[PDB]
């Protein structure tokens, strides 16, 4: 084996969903750092023009879309693979939403498990059909701790679900596409300083709570995530299918 | 503990849902024996009319629901709790639809998750209410071994990705009353022989598989389900929350 | 199906390692409630002294040996057998050592291997030898939350170590003799009362942390431990082989 | 990040138990071409002459020393440490036997147990002991698919056994030494070329079995597992402790 490129993306073309922050972003600094080009997704227009500058070149494509329009994910598969050949799909764009469950809005339950679960779906078979055409791909789907163990203290028993789901779909696809070459696997991450948990990493109730049950005591940085991204992603993971990649500083061995 | 009785569930009330067929229609059947009285809870109304005649004077209310209608579930649980307080409740609603993740229509996916998975929390948040309030209660939901593997032949993501998020909900409500008296677990069976799997097991190209996949070489009955959902509905699992219970024959062991 | 019987043990013979203290004792006192008669096995004389008084008739017989002495297991099973068939195996026996890590002793190390995993290997071996010529039996292994999490704040890697290879043993006999209708199954209790917790219950460091991270905030009782390990010994899980069963006031699922 | 660099091991010294032979010798080859220096260790001195002839100057020491003997894993740590800091230990060394658990003899077990678990306790608290001391430190322990599930169609409980202990143990020092920077990681590989597997292999009765049970059809390469092994050892791996990466071509998904 060559070990000196083994973890690169050389020549390849990745589309990564939630690419205008956080998670997605670092990933995408991961991959063009790798060699990879980008299709960039994201609902949020300037949240785009912002990743397409601090990424430049590796660039082949910025479209805004939304994950939960089915249609808009066959068509922006299709916007992608006009450019270049997708082998590469990272499904980061995903929602959390903190709510009681005997207080739950039914609008907020549907709306996370569209996003992280049926968007997961959408986008999943819409870039994965050119990859088992081409007998070749691999997908890394951001799971979560959550879809393993349950949050404390805080409630959103949405997100435990949508994340339940999220590693269900990652094995179904796995073996439904393993003989046809597209490996499908997902990240299980702890508490991650981005975007997403800033609010919450701002009230000490729920932030002591989270690094005491952390055995590193400290929340991941995105980019500690975005390392193992690239590993799934790239040929050194070549027999690695099916897999929930725990990245969580020990989180789920208490 | 009275090992005598702890098995049984005189005096209680439990909500079944899924009750006129297979898994759910036995529950009622082993519950009856057990001492509970029944809120049947189907959307097929004949099917519930027969369960509820053979029941007899078990039966305390006949409930025709939607468990993908929030509003219905939360009008049932105001029914039932109206006749007499439900402490136990079974989310047995549920469906399978074989489909390949490149030729799978929307409408396919939406619905297996709207009925295992968005029916299950709402009759979860309209029947619970009642018990957090009481301080005391016992919820039993049917996963599946496809929420922890995945089929082999056939084909049918909706289905592996609605039990793994069965699997989390059960345990993020779990968490979320165990201060509060409500336990909620989870059985994950293996094949077992009911009118959801007849068509298949009728297909040598599938069965000869799920036969061979399984040690002990053959298909539970709905009755060996029962009596596990009975146990984790009984005092006897006093101290099982959140919890998944295989029962299928060996088939993750392998 | 009857339901009224299918959680009875009439007719069963069971040993019982470990059957003076704790979790073994309690187990004795719930088979003996539901029609078993008991082979009483433990390495403390003056326990099952006690224990043999207060269990009176159901006693077949009271064995002193240690589970770790292979051959002391295998003439057990032959003098319990020429009482009565043994269709049911308890391995109870277990001892916990708190170490840290770096300065244990090999003799440490190798005690909690040999009591935990190796002892119960040879009972298993001993006593399933009968059940497998009778094509029927069922085997209940302690295992622990240890065996799937560790625990905290104290260390005890050779604990940790003993039960993930408990659960493990666990499966792999349940695979081997499931064509030959012998199931083996393994509870995963969280923290119990019993004589083996009691010293480190009266540590306040250790005790609060074990509470805090319970969700039902309470260690559980010995009869919760042994009313789910009668389920797994009767007919009512005839579907159940390979389980791993978490009885833990849901200290997993955080 | 710079990820350019976070795979490499520049300035390292990794021991590897193992070296001698099949994944350990590929891991030696995987992190010598990511810039460490080598300690190999294995009982076998002609495995040794072979691999540190190939490895050349890479090699800081060769060791033959029997990883079941403490002594020898204390005093291996010792020379070692007199050459260079040990900040990575790859437990590699293990075996496997073929044995129905009714015909197990008890040296079979034992050894299986000493080599697989035993073995890898001893070198890790040997080698430990410096990396707690420095603050600093990456463990990779060889797992297998076979801690998490049971092979078939050929038994080999003791196997079984001491791979569910291997991932505990592996666990429980991630939790012991989080707090003083020594991360513990474990692979969970599928079947690999390896002379571990020859002679199964070379039998069609377990063989075809093996491929049609893993979706990808196929065992892996060494180079495989070897890469995950350097991704865990490597700062990339910064924020994963604690996890057991599945790298089984999708064996564990069905
Ligand atoms: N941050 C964490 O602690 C953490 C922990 C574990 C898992 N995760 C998961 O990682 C993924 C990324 O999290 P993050 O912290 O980067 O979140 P983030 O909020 O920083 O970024 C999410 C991005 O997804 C986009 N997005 C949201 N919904 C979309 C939709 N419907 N269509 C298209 N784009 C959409 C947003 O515009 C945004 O740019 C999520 O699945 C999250 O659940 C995060
Ligand atoms: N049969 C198996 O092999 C098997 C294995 C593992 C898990 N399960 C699960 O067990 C549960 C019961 O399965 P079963 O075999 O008894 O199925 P079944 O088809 O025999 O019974 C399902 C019942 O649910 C009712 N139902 C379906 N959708 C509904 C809705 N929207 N609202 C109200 N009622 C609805 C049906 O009318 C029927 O009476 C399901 O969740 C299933 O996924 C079944
Ligand atoms: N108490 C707990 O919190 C807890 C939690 C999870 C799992 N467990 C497990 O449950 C099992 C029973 O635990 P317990 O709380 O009843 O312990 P206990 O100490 O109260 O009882 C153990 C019994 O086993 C006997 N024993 C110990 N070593 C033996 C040997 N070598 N040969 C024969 N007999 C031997 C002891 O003499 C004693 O009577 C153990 O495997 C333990 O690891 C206990
Ligand atoms: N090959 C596989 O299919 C496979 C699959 C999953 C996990 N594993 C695990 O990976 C590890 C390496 O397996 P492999 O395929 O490279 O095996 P291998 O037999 O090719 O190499 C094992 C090496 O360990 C050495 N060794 C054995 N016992 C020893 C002892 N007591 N002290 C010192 N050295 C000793 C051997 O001499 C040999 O060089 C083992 O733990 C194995 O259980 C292997
Ligand atoms: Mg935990
Ligand atoms: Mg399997």
């Amino acid at each position: 084996m060559d070990y000196r490129t083994v973890f690169r993306l050389d020549g390849a073309c990745a589309a990564v969903t939630g690419a205008g922050s956080g998670i997605g972003l670092e990933i995408c600094r991961a991959f063009a750092a790798s060699g990879a080009r980008l299709i960039l997704i994201d609902r949020e227009a300037a949240a785009l023009d912002r990743a397409a500058q601090e990424l430049g070149a590796a660039v082949a494509a910025r479209i805004v879309a939304d994950v939960t329009d089915a249609e808009a994910m066959t068509a922006a598969a299709a916007e992608a693979e006009a450019v270049a050949p997708v082998s590469i799909l990272v499904n980061s764009a995903g929602i959390a939403r903190l709510h009681d469950a005997l207080e739950t809005d039914d609008a907020t339950w549907r709306q996370v498990m569209a996003v992280n679960v049926d968007g997961m779906f959408w986008a999943s078979r819409a870039f994965g059909r050119a990859m088992v055409a081409r007998g070749a791909g691999a997908i890394v789907n951001l799971g979560s701790m959550s879809g393993t163990i349950v949050n404390r203290p805080q409630f959103a028993s949405s997100y435990m679900a949508s994340k339940g789901a999220v590693h269900q779909l990652t094995r179904a696809l796995a073996a439904e596409w393993a003989g046809r070459g597209v490996r499908v696997n997902a990240l299980a991450p702890g508490y991650v300083a981005t975007e997403m948990t800033l609010k919450m990493r701002e009230r000490p109730e729920l932030f002591e709570t989270w690094l005491d049950m952390t055995p590193m005591g400290r929340c991941g940085e995105p980019s500690e995530i975005a390392a193992a991204a690239l590993f799934l992603a790239s040929p050194a993971a070549s027999y690695v299918t099916g897999a929930i990649l725990a990245v969580d500083g020990g989180y789920t061995v208490w």
